[PDB]
């Protein structure tokens, strides 16, 4: 699919794209080979050239007499040719620093041809903005430069972002462009690095930008500390409720269980009710939560721990109601495992209290990545050498395996039993047999905790768990900017655009 | 409230100030806006000119045919050009070193157009002078360059601090002025540095100037090494005298207990008095302590955690006493419990002593950072837990509460206890609760050992203790300074400043 | 040995060496000195003068009218100039540099003067082209130079390795020569690299040269996952058949066990068998692994330390069935030992797994180099202290030896015992020892435990598995090359040398 | 004391210096002041000029028609002018270099101006050399200067130390003087730089000079890895034969023992003898080597804590057989005490055994730094709270404080107790002091190893073991050297020097 104008491009004989387009030969078209090993660069001759170092050979496209090429074209994945540009940013300094002057150049360039026309709000195909997926991607020098962009020509000024109110010797203040950053109600690139799944390569470090921070504290501190406050206490008063009724449950048989008049009873059956509504709250939040995130499965234990063990807890409640009105006793076991579960996973409310720990990181190195794989390893073992040793016995109460793995189990963990280590041959066996496999255990332990220790200390000498919280808290006086006056427009209209006030002390270069 | 010549400071026009001061418009008034977002400098076109690169402006403001600017001038807050400029200061290398030299200039000049005048000995409002503010606010940059300034030039040379008496090849003997610094008697530096909450920046890091540290050492060496060692050996005779007496006590009934004329029972009578004398004269050190630092309510647990100790300590001996004169027999009670706690506390002595231990700042940083912490869960997981066992129990022992939590705290720490798994339905469920509940909370107790770990390798290879103690000691042969003569002041005297003999061994710059 | 060419061009006086040719005096001969303290060059003027910076030196010797020096000839060891310098590579930066700029000089100006010989191909008497010498000697630096070699000269391009098939803008295919590098069927240098015992300095840093790491990568993602996966399941199935087997052993007595007929005697006898041929070609496999690859006997714990495991385990199986034909009932211990260690060298397996762990290299820090020492001083310390309490010991149980050491183990581990701290004079002696005994051996395995800490932290935080993996997986659709066209040889004739085709992408240097 | 030459010198004013020399005033005197706050440079004019930058001076000094300076003078401490610049010198790299160019350039001159004289053989009153005092004193610039020293100079070469016998092209061989080196017979380096109290700044850093490495290496692999082994084997054996003889005491009653014949009985009396002789030995080694060391009080447990054990073992069977010969029945225990002892002090051969362990020096920051520690303050606590407690009791059994302390001894460790948490009032109260004290101590156990891991992460990532025991081995073919040529004196004479042979290879600066 490729043409002359394409491999002209790449050469850079800008007399040779002269000579084509001085006969007027073409400026758009498009390529569309399978290759284009590949290279992606948004199929035309305009992105190529933005793409692969041509300022000139750009501007000499962009207009001419014989057919001025259209920036506005989108191809077949809708890729403009600021979208492209973003979709080939690799985060290096060089590259990066190429990347944002061009994207720079060619918003200028095409600002002061067209005016009118703005090319940032144009999107793709599958409906975003170039910021949005340089957010997705996980493109952070694009980002960085974007957030904090400023023109000093003018007729162009209207398209900067970030502005100078007033300056006062060592203080000035600085107002930055909040549009598409805190609501854009649709793709807003604080929201797109929240969910983006977990493999983006600097979803931590694109949350650092000048701009993102200050929003998320002034968020927080706004309302979301008064929002997550009410929420545990409220969650800790349905616990105690919970707890209450459960405690005075009665013992006389197959429920349900006919009201009789008197104040207590009255009670019981109002903690009941609130404790099955609550139960059944939790799983509606949880089942519409899954439904509009959609995760990953990967992502559903590594991410997002804590919603499954609360849609899990709600899914005991309802079997729990279930089975009691079904005439069945197992309704108090599955109502003691929720009580039990909830109780646990109070623990999620220990975020947003600084006091209780800084570095409570390790809980996913450790719960996950570390418990199951020393839980299956000793079951393994525990199975192998059970077999072994029931094989050894000769008759009595341990010539069956559950008899014996119960006593294996109870000899490693210094419970002992009563010592059956006797009353049958092979005795040096036997004890070899018990020596190893507790040895064996315990090494495997002693190595679990030396790899955590060794993980931990540079994993805290090397490098956002609010910028989270915030997010979701406010999902469950949220506007963060007031609508400044920044100037005008190439025409003559006031121009608005949500700004957030930002002041820094600085004491160098009057 | 702004002016003319705040804006021309601002703007330096030096032309156009030299034309508002040519009419003699004015060089004092003051500025009260609520803004004076905000900055402050003083209210001043002395000090904003001090504050904001001018030494040309604040050159021609200081003197002038229209309106000398009178360098002594006080504001609201008493803020002189000097207090001003320490206020300023930032501690950044750039701001550092501009503020250090604006300070000398306008030290000098002032200095040779007033030289009867000091403005070193103003102070403000408040009553400090600029260096106590220095030290209170944390401002390193400006203290450092102050303990150690010194001037070469005639006229002005008793404006230095810092001299040499006796230079000899490679070894010279420098001599500090500590006046303000040992014993300023109101508000010394040294005192300010130890006194000042827990939140300035850069406590510790101004305790090395180089004076400082050499002062504390040789104070401790001269008397402060005695004075510690008595006070550890008379409180373990205290504490021997009180185990001996509380050993006898009497087992008849109901005191006030009679006395029988015998050697033992006035040894006796002795050694009550004396502990009660002493529980006495504890309680009202800590009391009198209290009401003269009065530190804040977040530094009492963070900070001065040992008084705090020995106040309540004192606490249960008044109490002991008072049961023990209104005819009750917990006397014994509170008497054990502040022997017990006095015992404990013997360790405060541990430091003065190097070879006891030099990392022993860990015990803040588990003592409550993380035995509070794990306690707090730890005990919600036992209340939630109990409760869930005890409902799911049907009669027996185990259908209270306290029975339940009593074993289900034995199952965990291996005491274990008599095996009331069994004798009751739902199995399966109940040793799945208990194996739950037993899990999560070594794994609770795994995590803030690993924290521990994790933080101390860090905060051993990043980074004042005695720093305390030697002051605290010092105010349960204190001069440290002889009075020496280092010439003359612009008038005809001798000028003595307590000079702090100081020799150091040097081999370069010859 | 030495002759005077050798001494002029030690002393490089290029006069007196052109002086000694012209004459013809000689340009091969040999030095066969004891010392040729000492230093080996290849024992010819021609080595003398490559390894010891002299070009104008060899190009006068390798033509000359009066004598041409033979640039094929091979010495004693057969070392000609090519493995000579590789064999005096040293491994430093300047040295690296040097040596191989002296390999492409020599190279390129012989192949100029005599185009129709290959000297690549040469090979010592012992059988290794300088390439191969370089892997096993541990040369990286001649190695990484030689892998990606490549010459810009006309008449000589067919002496190059690496090449580029096409170049487009950013991205660039470049081609691996892999003859001799993946099969060359007779010291391929990966088997080289990875056979060679454990004492080469750096086997595992010539493991990331540039083709290498990427040919083990498409090695394993083609086939080795599949084979990896297939081993792991016939294995998991072929120990579930053994133990199912050897649960359901007869009891009656003596075997052989005389068949009966029934469904469940016929899957026995069929289980049987299965393991029986299982641990066979076990024992096969180990043997003629051992006798093929001959390893050092210091390197069969340190490395291979899981072939000696299933090694036993078979022959654990042999001595079971030799038992089980000569009437004995000890052919059910030496089963059960088989299956116990059976079931435990199952965790080969982990590896290949990137999930159950990536730091799993602490297993040989530790199951050898510390539990062998500790296990080693805790059975001296119990057996003297065991002896010194027997002696102590007047009468009753443990008057003898063992009776006691089976209760100073006891006691140590927290089982405790029966207290026998009773019923004998000198009781204050007793409880010393036993104390000190006590005490040293938890001493011991603290030490042991804290010397594992601070090594692994420094070992993760300075610094293959599957780069054995995979060669030991292959060596249990293997090709990794498709003979590609690179031009012709100095003659007009296609030339084959299987190119690896590899693409990187570049943004810089256009 | 001083003198006007004196101040000159100080002063530096040669024309002055010429002055006060051209009348001849004098050239020697001395100064005698206390000063002479103070400095120390030798009371000289000679030293004082070679000491503070004074080439001219010293030259001038040195020779000159009205009063040579004799430099062979000796003060009161005989500090010549070479010994006072090796006292001078501080550890800098401006100093050391100043320091080594002053040495040289003096000792250079008086050799020109007297040949026949050597000042390096001076000594001063205590009997030392410059060397000897440089290496006690723990000066490693000059003494790494100096032994390594080399004058490229005709009529001076002589003075040289360092050589080179033979250069061939990369590999060139050394040599090195090795007198007053290995053995001085008198005060020899190695000797002084081990013998040393462990409070010289840099003795591992003396080790590691040039010749020092390779003669400790060379002296080891010669002979004392055998005299080691000797040693290691004989006292095994010994070990043995005393347990056996231990074992079979007899019971009889009140020794000494009659001889049955029989060869039991005369095996078990051959025993004893040599039992004892060996004690014996022990002893008199032990006493004999605290004689000759002299070592500090504070360095007997620091250092050569191995020693002390040795020792007591030897009191403890001296003890025993003291206790044999009248009449008594502790001669077993006495025997019983030495023989663990001895047992346990088996372990000082881990070292000579890199297999064993390379970081065993943990055992010196543990086994007293932080055992003792935790001891002492673990029983401060349990007199304390046992005192509470026992005082708390009403009658019983526990009313007494040994039965208190041994239980709540019990309670800590896990071997728990017979349940005496019942039988009393003040239930509550005695429950919370036990936790208190459990807790307490265990919280600080918890420290005492957190400070371990601390400490070792960074003493390990920071940073001889063999340097001592080599040394103290050779003092239980041992020459070192061979007497080389390395030509003339200032006569005609061969120079004798006792050269050590060293080869290095080397690839660069041709
Ligand atoms: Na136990």
């Amino acid at each position: 699919g490729q043409t002359a104008l394409h491999i002209a491009i790449e050469r850079r004989n800008m007399t040779l794209v002269t000579l084509l387009v001085e006969n007027g030969a073409d400026v758009q078209a498009a390529a569309n080979g399978d290759f284009f090993p590949g290279f992606y660069f948004g199929e035309l001759p305009l992105s190529l050239a933005a793409c692969t170092n041509q300022l000139a050979i750009v501007k000499f496209l962009l207009q001419n007499s014989w057919q001025p090429a259209d920036i506005s074209a989108r191809d077949s994945v809708g890729n403009t040719v600021l979208h492209a540009l973003v979709e080939v940013a690799d985060n290096t300094v060089d590259n990066t620093k190429f990347v944002t002057s061009m994207y720079n150049e060619i918003l200028i360039l095409g600002a002061k041809l067209h005016p009118t026309l703005k090319l940032e709000e144009i999107t793709n195909r599958k409906g975003l903005t170039p910021l949005a997926l340089a957010a997705s991607s996980g493109k952070i020098g694009v980002l960085a430069y974007i957030l904090q962009r400023e023109i000093h020509e003018p007729e162009c000024r209207h398209l900067s972002r970030k502005f100078t109110e007033w300056a006062y010797g060592p203080v000035h203040s600085s107002l930055y462009d909040l549009s598409c950053i805190d609501t854009c109600e649709k793709n807003s690139v604080l929201e797109v690095i929240a969910y983006s799944s977990s493999e983006t390569p600097n979803r931590h470090d694109m949350l650092l930008v000048e701009p993102l921070n200050r929003l998320l504290q002034d968020k927080w501190d706004r309302f979301v500390k008064r929002i997550f406050y009410f929420n545990f206490f409220v969650y800790c008063l349905y616990m105690i409720i919970f707890t209450a009724a459960a405690y005075y449950r009665p013992v006389e048989g197959l429920p349900p269980y006919k009201l009789k008049n008197t104040v207590g009873d009255y009670f019981r059956v109002t903690g009941e009710i609130l404790s099955v509504s609550g139960g059944v709250y939790f799983f509606f939040r949880g089942i519409q939560y899954f439904l509009q995130r959609r995760p990953s499965l990967k992502s559903l234990f590594v991410d997002s721990y804590s919603e499954i063990l609360f849609f899990v807890q709600s899914l005991f409640m309802l079997v729990s109601v279930v089975l009691y009105f079904s005439q069945r006793k197992e309704y108090v076991a599955s109502m003691v495992f929720s009580l039990a579960m909830g109780w646990t996973n109070m623990l999620y409310y220990t975020r947003g209290f600084q006091q209780m720990g800084i570095y409570a990181v390790m809980i996913e190195k450790m719960i996950l990545r570390d418990l199951c794989r020393f839980m299956f390893v000793y079951l393994v073992f525990l199975f192998g050498f059970s077999t072994a040793v029931v094989t050894l016995i000769e008759d009595g109460k341990y010539n069956s395996l559950y008899s014996t793995c119960l006593e294996l189990f109870k000899f490693t963990i210094g419970m002992g039993d009563l010592e059956f280590t006797e009353n049958y041959d092979f005795k040096a066996v036997f004890i070899i047999l018990l020596l190893a496999y507790v040895i064996l255990t315990y090494i495997l332990l002693l190595n679990m905790l030396i790899a955590l220790m060794g993980e931990t200390v540079n994993k805290i000498a090397q490098e956002l768990q609010r910028a989270i919280t915030i997010l979701d808290t406010e999902k469950s006086a949220f506007r963060s900017g007031k609508l400044l006056q920044v100037g005008f427009t190439p025409d003559g209209k006031d121009d608005y655009r949500w700004c957030f006030r930002v002041d820094e002390v600085n004491w160098t270069t009057w």
